[PDB]
């Protein structure tokens, strides 16, 4: 109701797995199941935007198209529209290729967006966004004063809601240059609970919180 | 490594109706913190503190002037000026002058603030006279150092439009407390505590 677009940064990954003493890699593949579990609830209980941190780096960007791929069949399952943020231009033609084709593929799906931050930074979103303004100008930049509305829709969230809880998981709290603009207004939250631990139900409590604090 | 703390001061007013008093009662507790805190962060050998109706504002100028001078303190405002009166405005920016000269610890009041705002007038600029940095240096706080801990005082847990960019890494710090009732000591208890995350995440 209130709540129209969470954003999280998924923290607590690869420490989750030294707990359990593990290499990076079985954490963050359990962060992948969560990342799946977490947004097919937040679908299927009207949510209309959940934008998700994402982050030899040829390699990782392998890692990720294979992703992308492997899952695309889960976002036309569940009815979930896909866009990316962050600065695409440092990627591979074919990541960048796969990325833009589950865009065009899901740009179908209206009631839910799941987000994803890819090599993404706060101020590296706002400097493209100016770049944007320079290099082209709203016609009437002349009468204009005030940008924000200018700036607002040249950013790579452009047409989403304003974030309105932003939640960190695994115990740390800053907001590490992520939709700085966009969360201006968010209600924060954090949790020590590392992410691969992170569960749909503990995510209703943070809800149940949500509601609680807007009065 | 805490060079810059910036605080949202929030609870004058719930304070003074918990109390049963007028608000400009609870926003002259207010001012009291204000104070305390400053010359604490100066002794403290702080760089810079920021802090986030006019009448209050054109009297605590002109009564604490002299305090500004009497510690040493530089005095900066961010925000935008040109919302003001021609009087007060012209107050503000000889305060800025008179205490131009200290140069150790600066305390910078964000007055008619917000932070899509400033990116706005330093965006406006930059169009106007033509990347991260050149953004950074055209902002209301470009000769200070980023924030290196951001803390809200009277419970809500939001940013609320104030210094974004800025704050982009800073350790975010909330306390229930009312600023009326914000000391030195409770501000004593956060900055050990932000010491102590720092040798937690090397750890």
């Amino acid at each position: 109701s209130t709540l129209k677009h969470l954003a999280i940064i998924m923290d607590g990954n690869g420490r989750w797995a030294k707990l359990k003493n593990k290499a990076r890699a079985y954490g963050h593949k359990k962060g992948v199941k969560t990342l799946k579990d977490i947004t097919i609830w937040c679908a299927n209980h009207k949510l209309e935007c959940l934008t998700l941190y994402a982050f030899e780096v040829d390699f990782l960007m392998k890692m990720l198209k294979k992703y992308l791929k492997d899952e695309r069949s889960t976002y036309l399952d569940n009815n979930i529209r896909f866009r990316a943020i962050g600065d695409l231009e440092g990627f591979s033609k074919e990541l960048r290729d796969t990325i833009l084709q589950l865009e065009n593929d899901t740009r179908h799906f209206k009631d839910f967006t799941q987000v994803l931050a890819l090599n993404y930074g706060s101020k590296n979103e706002l400097s493209r966004a100016f770049k944007s303004l320079l290099e082209s100008p709203p016609s009437n930049i002349s009468l204009l004063e005030s940008l924000e509305n200018e700036i607002s829709n040249r950013l790579d969230t452009r047409n989403l809601p304003e974030v309105d809880l932003l939640l960190r998981t695994g115990g740390e709290m800053r907001l590490s240059n992520f939709l700085l603009w966009q969360s201006s207004y968010a209600e924060l939250f954090f949790t020590p609970i590392l992410w691969p631990d992170f569960t749909p139900k503990d995510l209703e409590n943070i809800i149940s919180d949500f509601y609680k604090r807007v009065r």
